């Protein structure tokens, strides 16, 4: 289920970070323009690149630590907060964040691996939510 | 499910709330020393008392908003702090909740009106906890 998703993610978190960024990248591609260093670049240039893996997993392990600090996949709200005050964030809507979780969804349910799909889509939508109430637009 | 089990409730309050706490301090008798004048009594007696009805109700009152303010059974930590710093909830542990919330649950699944008395489980499980982090012994 979900707390096992967790674990098995974290196991491997620079590959699964890796390919579910590119996994959203590459579905929703305008979503790469936030990303300044990462235009023209092809996955195994972006692999070369200390940013890159050293962000992915700066943002997996942070995604994975609300996982896990939810309760039955309804986030905290200071988790939602420390999200929208974040100076990375500045510019986002929760629709942005509603794009990384369907390309997410769909990362899962097309892997091999199990995963809990239903509880990541259920997730993500109630992050989407406490980010509204936490101000963002 | 869950949110329309909260109507079905409203709907018939003051019957659902003494019937459910009845069946609760039948289940656990040594909990009516908790209150007063409740020991002795049959429930005709204690349905015919002058506070009993209306102290269960405003009880039920109460949980059907906690239930409502909940996403995915999860209640707020807010409505939980409430319900740890009232003082006449002072004297009480967690395990005083789990036991109304076991016989709560007992008495959806006995009874002929459909409920989804699972979630009520759930929604139990993460009112104990949620009390725990406010500060309940
Ligand atoms: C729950 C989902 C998300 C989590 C947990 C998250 C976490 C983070 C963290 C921790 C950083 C700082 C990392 C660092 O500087 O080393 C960051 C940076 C950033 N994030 Fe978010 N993020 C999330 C969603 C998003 C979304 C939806 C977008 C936009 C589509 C976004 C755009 C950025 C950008 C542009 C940066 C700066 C790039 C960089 O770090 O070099 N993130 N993310
Ligand atoms: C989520 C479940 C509960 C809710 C929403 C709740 C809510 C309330 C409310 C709103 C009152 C004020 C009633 C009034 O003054 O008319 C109250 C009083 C009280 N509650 Fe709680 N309560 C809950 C669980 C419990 C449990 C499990 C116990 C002990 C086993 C308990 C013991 C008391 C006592 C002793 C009083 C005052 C004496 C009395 O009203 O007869 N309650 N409750
Ligand atoms: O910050 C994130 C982005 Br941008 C995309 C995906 Br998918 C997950 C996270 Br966390």
């Amino acid at each position: 289920g979900f707390k096992q998703d967790i674990a098995t993610i974290r196991g491997d978190l620079r590959t699964y970070a890796q390919d579910i960024f590119l996994a959203f990248l590459n579905k929703y591609p305008d979503e790469r323009r936030y990303f300044k260093n990462y235009v023209g670049k092809s996955d195994q240039e972006l692999k070369s690149m200390a940013k890159f893996g050293d962000h992915t997993e700066k943002v997996f392990n942070l995604m994975m630590e609300v996982a896990d600090r939810a309760t039955d996949c309804v986030p905290l709200a200071s988790d939602a907060n420390t999200l929208v005050q974040m100076k990375q964030h500045s510019s986002l809507t929760t629709g942005n964040f509603e794009k990384l979780f369907v390309a997410l969804v769909e990362y899962m349910r097309a892997s091999g691996q199990s995963f809990d799909s239903q509880s990541w889509d259920r997730f993500g939508k109630n992050l989407v939510s406490a980010l509204s109430s936490a101000g963002m637009k």
